[PDB]
C-alpha cells in the first residue's frame, strides 16, 4: 500500500517557536499529514513501512501520547500475559517491549553534533553510548520484523492511529493512555531536559507555548487523543486515564486482565498494586531507565519517573496561561463526548 501522507516543512512563524524550546537540539521537525502530527524528520524514512507493518494476532500494543502512564502500562500488561512472572519482568523494559517510533529522534548524518549538547562529552561510557545511537538507528519495523513469530510482540509507542495500518486492531490489541494535556505538558517539560533537549535557557512557558498550539512531538495533542477515543467501542481496543490508575489501581488492573483475556484473583490484582507503588517503581532498575545515568545521556535532577502525582500542572501555570489553557481544552472537547476525570 503506499503512503497517503505528505509532509510540509515548518513557515516562519512556528519553526520561530520550536527553536526558542530545541534549537539547540540537532534533529529537526515536520508536520506529517493533514493533521499535521509533528514528527522528527528521520521518521520519513520508515513512515510507509510502519504504514504497512505486517501485524500479527498475539501482538500487545500499549499506545499513548507521551508521558501519559505507558510505562506503569507495559509493566503490568507484560505481567499479566505472562502469567505474573515476576522473577522473569525484571529484564529491562526496553528489551522486553519495541519502542516502534523511537528511532526517529536520531539522526545517523549529524552524530557528531549530538554530543555537543552534552554539559560532559568526555565522560561518556563510549562503548555504550555509540551502541544507543546504533539500536536508535534500527528503523521501528526492521526491530519488531525482526522478533520470530514463536515470540509474543509487545509494542510500545506514541504514534497516534492514523499512521499506522488502519484496521490493525482487526489483529492486534492495544491499550491507549490518556491524561490530562497540562499535567502532560508538565511532565514533558521535565524530560525533554532529562534527555538534554531543550535549551538550557528557555523555561516551561515557552515549553508550553509550544506544546497547546502543536508544535511539539507526535502533537496536535488533542488529535491524538482523539483518534483512539473513536476506537475505545472496539474490543481490541483499551482507552484509558492515568488519573483513574491513581484513583482505583486495583480496578484499572481488573479491566486490563479481563481485556487481555485473563483472571486475576483479588490476590493477583492486590499483588500487582504493591508493584506499581510509585516508590517502588521509581526504584526499579528495570524500568527505571537509570541505567541510561551511568552512560552519561541524562540531566542531572531528572528523572523517567518523578512524582508521578496528579493536578501538580497548577504550580507552573500562571493565571494568564491558565485561562488559554482552559480555553484550549474546552475548544477541543466540545461538540465531542471525550471527557477526562
Ligand atoms: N508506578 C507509577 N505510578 C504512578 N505514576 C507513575 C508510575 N511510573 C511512572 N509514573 C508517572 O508516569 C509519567 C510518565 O508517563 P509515560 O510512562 O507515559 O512516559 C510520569 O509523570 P510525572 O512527570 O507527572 O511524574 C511518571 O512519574
Ligand atoms: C539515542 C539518543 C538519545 C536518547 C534517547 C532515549 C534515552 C530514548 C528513550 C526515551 C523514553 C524512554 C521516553 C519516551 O517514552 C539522546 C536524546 C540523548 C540524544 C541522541 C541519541
Ligand atoms: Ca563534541
Amino acid at each position: 500500500l503506499p503512503f497517503p501522507y505528505e509532509f510540509r516543512e515548518l513557515n516562519p512563524e512556528e519553526d520561530k517557536l520550536v527553536k526558542a524550546n530545541l534549537g539547540a537540539f540537532p534533529t529537526t521537525y515536520v508536520k506529517l499529514g493533514p493533521k499535521g502530527y509533528m514528527v522528527y524528520r528521520p521518521y520519513l524514512k520508515d513512515a510507509a513501512n510502519i504504514y504497512n507493518m505486517p501485524l500479527r494476532p498475539t501482538d500487545v500494543f500499549v499506545a499513548s501520547y507521551q508521558r501519559s502512564g505507558t510505562t506503569m502500562t507495559q509493566e503490568l500488561v507484560w505481567l499479566i500475559e505472562n502469567d505474573l512472572n515476576f522473577e522473569a519482568a525484571k529484564t529491562y523494559m526496553s528489551l522486553r517491549y519495541i519502542y516502534l517510533d523511537g528511532f526517529m529522534i536520531y539522526d545517523p548524518e549529524k552524530q557528531e553534533e549530538y554530543n555537543d549538547i552534552l554539559p560532559n562529552p568526555e565522560n561518556l561510557d563510549m562503548e555504550r553510548y555509540l551502541g544507543l545511537l546504533e539500536y536508535s538507528s534500527r528503523p521501528g519495523s526492521s526491530l519488531l520484523a525482526a522478533v520470530p513469530p514463536t515470540e509474543k510482540r509487545f509494542v510500545k509507542t506514541h504514534l497516534p492511529l492514523s499512521l499506522m495500518p488502519p484496521n490493525m486492531l482487526d489483529t492486534v490489541k492495544m491499550v491507549y493512555l490518556a491524561r490530562d494535556p497540562r499535567d502532560v505538558a508538565v511532565s514533558s517539560f521535565h524530560h525533554a531536559r532529562l534527555l538534554y533537549l531543550l535549551n538550557k535557557q528557555s523555561n516551561f512557558k515557552d515549553f508550553w507555548e509550544m506544546f497547546h498550539r502543536g508544535l511539539y512531538t507526535l502533537t496536535p495533542y488533542f488529535e491524538h487523543v482523539k483518534e483512539a477515543w473513536a476506537k475505545r467501542h472496539d474490543p481490541n481496543m483499551l482507552f484509558l486515564f492515568y488519573e483513574d490508575y491513581l484513583k482505583d489501581l486495583p480496578g484499572c488492573i481488573a479491566r486490563i486482565a479481563d481485556f487481555l483475556g485473563k483472571k486475576l484473583s483479588e490476590e493477583q490484582i492486590q499483588r500487582l498494586c504493591e508493584h506499581l507503588n510509585f516508590e517502588k517503581f521509581k526504584n526499579n532498575g528495570a524500568v527505571n531507565m537509570e541505567d541510561y545515568r551511568e552512560i552519561g545521556i541524562l540531566a542531572d535532577g531528572e528523572h523517567f519517573i518523578r512524582k508521578g502525582k496528579a493536578g501538580c500542572w497548577r504550580d507552573y501555570f500562571d493565571e494568564e496561561m491558565t485561562k488559554q489553557a482552559e480555553k484550549w481544552i474546552k475548544d477541543n472537547l466540545k461538540d465531542t463526548d471525550l471527557r477526562y476525570p
